[PDB]
């Protein structure tokens, strides 16, 4: 029958005459939980407003047998018309104070199913989020956390940290006011390392919170006093001993690492705090064992990539930490024992690795240690390599140049043409010792000029990139290869209307979208990984201009 209804407005009759009868009061309501909860008659008890704002007063009956099920409507009406529920109580006087009060009960049956109320109140409604902050949500759940041995503690927490999340994700007045207030120092505690299902999905919602204090989708000043706090108590500090202890989930350690690198990135006590963490061994700077777990073919994929993130973060506007890594590429001393291994030696493994993982990852972490730095692009200009046990050193620059005319995969010169993009990128004396040996122009030109396919056009892309780099960025010291000289090469070898559409392949390329979002390495699977977000900045940056400078 359609008309559950009928014996519906009747139970709603005993809500309004019958409230000296507790008994009766706690049975509709208990019934109305029973037909709303299982929709069709949600939307018509709320279409008589009133009706919401007598269940609103019926809550403030302490009897239990009146109170439980009364929340449990709510949560209902609220769970399934969430806007519309959410207005008639944002205009209601007091409304939302009055449901905060339930998060005081000393019935913990009450102040648990009260949190779950306050979770479908909040969601998706920034004005309530704030208010529910101002009735002091924040202390009131971090205590219940407490209370409950935080991470340790059981559904009980996993619902406080659901509605802390509310309130805070996408909400920078209530982030703001969560700083204000010294509540990020309560996050601490949360740290200390058993480990059932339940502590596991705890201390995953616990790093989460941490992330969106911290993310760098905020105003940057937010994110700025967020790490300075996070560091002024102790907390950043309580992440690293999670890195470096014995025994936790392979997952709670991939998150306490993209974790720990938004709490440091782009900020340089942290950073300088993060470097300065040793594990136990010869003992390991923090640095080298992120690095060696990148250029580890037998480590997940996830983690490799959680690795890459705390690299580029830890160098985020970092130029000490920049230096520190390309100096280690020009070795300045000798050590004794065979045993420390360095920075500039493992990316150096990974760049010419047989694995084009390890490839790519070194690459991009190499782009990072010179990105904004001319200083360190002149300095790695330096770098030298070893042959054969007869032959000539070769040159960093022109090995990586060396790798693209092998027989590599996509991979692997992907990877390479955004260090060598990056690398000669406003610095023109680099461009000069690319454009120095002869077989480099030839190649490019080549490359970029032969139909070849569709899987090759994305290198065909960073090549004309590369080009173009070498033309724009030309100081017209080299009398071999000057910039109207190269102009005229791409005219005669190429066409520049089919140069120029060779380098748009890279912006149109279906992953290039996603990449230039966010700065944390988002692929799904080893064949994602193909552009890094701060390239996509770059491509963005230079694209217009070197069109522009082609004619």
């Amino acid at each position: 029958l359609e008309v559950g209804i009928q014996a519906m407005e009747h139970l709603i009759h005993v809500l309004q005459t019958d409230r000296s009868d507790s008994e009766i009061i706690g049975y509709a309501l208990d019934t109305l939980y029973n037909i709303i909860s299982n929709s069709q008659f949600t939307e018509i008890f709320i279409k008589q407003q009133e009706n919401v704002t007598l269940l609103l007063s019926l809550l403030e009956e302490f009897d239990f047998h009146v109170r439980w099920p009364g929340v449990k409507l709510l949560t209902s009406l609220l769970k399934q018309l969430g806007p519309q529920v959410q207005q008639i109580i944002l205009v209601s006087p007091m409304g939302v104070s009055r449901l905060m009060d339930l998060l005081a009960d000393s019935r913990e049956v009450i102040r648990n199913d009260g949190v779950l109320l306050l979770q479908a109140l909040t969601r998706s409604n920034g004005a309530i989020q704030k208010i529910v902050a101002f009735e002091n949500a924040f202390e009131r759940l971090l205590d219940i956390i407490s209370e409950e041995g935080n991470s340790d503690g059981g559904i009980v927490v996993e619902d406080c940290l659901i509605l802390l999340q509310n309130l805070l994700k996408n909400n920078n007045s209530n982030q703001n006011f969560f700083k204000e207030g010294s509540y990020i120092q309560r996050m601490k505690p949360w740290f200390e390392v058993g480990w059932s299902a339940q502590k596991v999905t705890n201390l995953h919602l616990m790093l989460q919170l941490v992330r969106v204090l911290v993310s760098p989708t905020n105003p940057p000043g937010a994110t700025s006093s967020c790490q300075k706090a996070m560091f002024q108590c102790g907390l950043l500090q309580q992440l690293c001993t999670i890195l470096m202890a014995t025994g936790v989930p392979a997952d709670i350690l991939t998150e306490t690492i993209n974790t720990v690198s938004e709490v440091i990135r782009g900020c340089q006590v942290n950073q300088d705090y993060f470097a300065s963490v040793n594990a136990p061994s010869p003992p390991r700077p923090a640095i080298v064992v992120l690095l060696m777990s990148m250029v580890n073919e037998r480590q997940p994929f996830v983690l490799r990539c959680a690795v890459l993130y705390c690299f580029q973060c830890f160098l985020y506007k970092n130029q000490k930490g920049q230096g520190e890594i390309v100096s280690t590429l020009l070795p300045s001393t000798i050590d004794a024992t065979g045993n420390s291994v360095s920075a500039g030696q493992l990316l150096c493994g990974g760049l010419f690795s047989t694995d084009s993982l390890s490839n790519w990852c070194a690459a991009v972490a190499l782009a990072h240690a010179l990105q904004e730095n001319a200083t360190q692009k002149e300095q790695l200009l330096r770098v030298q390599l070893a042959t054969s046990i007869g032959n000539p050193p070769v040159s960093l620059l022109q090995q990586c140049t060396n790798i693209l005319s092998q027989g590599s995969k996509i991979q692997t010169r992907v990877g390479l043409l955004m260090l060598l993009c990056t690398w000669l990128s406003n610095c023109p004396i680099a461009v000069t010792h690319f454009l120095h040996n002869s077989a480099n122009v030839p190649f490019l030109t080549g490359q970029i000029a032969e139909n070849l396919g569709e899987e090759e056009q994305l290198v065909q892309g960073l090549c004309a990139l590369l080009l173009g780099i070498s033309i724009y960025f030309n100081d017209n010291s080299l009398e071999s290869y000057m910039k109207e000289k190269l102009k005229q090469l791409i005219e005669k070898r190429i066409g520049k209307e089919n140069f120029i559409e060779k380098l748009g392949f890279i912006s149109k390329h279906e992953l290039y979208s996603r990449a230039s979002q966010k700065p944390q390495p988002n692929f799904p699977s080893p064949e994602y990984m193909i552009f890094d977000h701060e390239f996509t900045k770059l491509v963005k940056e230079l694209e217009g201009v070197i069109t522009k400078a082609i004619y």
